[PDB]
DNA sequence: CGGCAGTACTG
DNA sequence: CAGTAC
DNA sequence: GCCG
């Protein structure tokens, strides 16, 4: 009950504290872009706890009883109830909107955004004309609007099928699965996360590099962000009315398929919760394996096996959307 | 008092 | 390594 | 920010 990975994410669909969480999310984002990662994490978990709670919180004692809600978070909750506003919202640093603008460049995080801000930059025009940009950041800036748009899941299907058909031309036995938000059933997707493997345990070897050359040669790939080991990049379906879309690809041996599928399906906060739980049980969970701590690799032929070994009820991908 | 997921790319 | 991202 |  203290573990989100032990609960269905559909509990959030009936948020009875939206007036609270809408204001806390503003603070959470402010701490995040300013680099206060751990304070922001605490806010993120408190927001999920509030979103999934069964009733509107009405008392300081009720709030404190909720896991992920402590004294400080309770005090903020009582303020929004009594007064309808949260004073701290009127005292967020004026740098935050600009820091958010900059850190939405792919490849630029809090450290780069703060440095640019200290150098006097305030707009993407300033970044374009005056900032020093890595190769990655230049692609991010070129695709600034593209990378902030989410595509309809129907388009993600088309992208998945494009990768799959190019892969299976090399070996008809290859398996390709779109993971991430697509597999969790969301109506829109920030990118497409394609997992590739081969049931024979070995014929996945070598195809990653040939697959990319195939997709480049047919013009499907339009920019590469990372292209050693795994692929993070940019694609565009052919024809009119098409946008550049983010595409990630990972190729894994079949022996790791369940753990890779689990990792790549997420959500990110679901994974972090499941991994933290594994740690408390003397185990370690990664996209490669569930193992004992420093270790023995535990047998996980299917996703269900990972849940069972952690003592968790199985959750379909749609219920992992934390 | 100290962790807060685990891994992997770039330069 | 620090910074960034999945 | 929260929690053990
Ligand atoms: O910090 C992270 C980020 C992602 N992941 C895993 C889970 C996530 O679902 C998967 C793909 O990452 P994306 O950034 O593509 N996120 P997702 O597909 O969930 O949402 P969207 O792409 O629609 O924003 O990688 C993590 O484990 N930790
Ligand atoms: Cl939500
Ligand atoms: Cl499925
Ligand atoms: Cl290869
Ligand atoms: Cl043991
Ligand atoms: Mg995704
Ligand atoms: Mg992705
Ligand atoms: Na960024």
């Amino acid at each position: 009950d203290k573990w989100v990975c032990a609960q269905p994410s559909s509990q959030k669909a009936t948020n009875h504290n939206l007036h609270i969480t809408e204001k806390l999310e503003v603070l959470a984002k402010a701490y995040s872009v300013q680099g206060d990662k751990w304070r922001a994490l605490g806010y993120a978990k408190a927001i999920n706890a509030l979103k999934s709670f069964h009733k509107p919180v009405t008392s300081y004692q009720e709030a404190c009883s909720i896991p992920g809600i402590g004294k400080r978070m309770a005090e903020k909750i009582i303020e929004i109830l009594e007064s309808g506003h949260l004073r701290k919202l009127d005292h967020i640093s004026e740098s935050v909107p600009v820091l958010e603008l900059f850190s939405n460049i792919w490849g630029a995080g809090t450290k780069t955004a703060q440095m640019w801000y200290q150098q006097g930059f305030r707009s993407l025009e300033d970044i374009r004309s005056q900032a020093s940009l890595t190769t990655q950041q230049a692609i991010g800036l070129k695709h600034y609007s593209d990378f902030l748009e989410r595509m309809p899941r129907e388009e993600a299907t088309e992208i998945e099928q494009t990768v799959q058909k190019a892969a299976q031309a090399f070996n008809s036995g290859l398996l390709c699965v779109a993971c991430g938000s697509y597999r969790r059933g969301k109506a829109t997707c920030g990118d497409v996360d394609v997992l590739i493997t081969h049931p024979d345990g070995r014929s996945h070897r070598g195809i990653f590099s040939r697959l990319l050359d195939s997709l480049r040669q047919e013009g499907f790939l339009t920019d590469d962000l990372v292209s050693q080991g795994k692929y993070l990049g940019v694609c565009r379906l052919p024809g009119p009315g098409r946008r550049h879309r983010r595409l990630d690809i990972i190729v894994v041996p079949y022996s790791e398929f369940a753990c890779a599928l689990l990792y790549f399906t997420g959500s990110a906060h679901f994974n972090r919760s499941m991994r933290a739980l594994a740690k408390t049980k003397g185990m370690s969970l990664s996209e490669h394996a569930l193992s004992t701590a420093v270790g023995r690799v535990l047998p996980t032929p299917t996703e269900k096996d990972v849940f069972r070994l952690l003592g968790l009820p199985y959750r379909e991908p749609a219920e992992r959307d934390w």
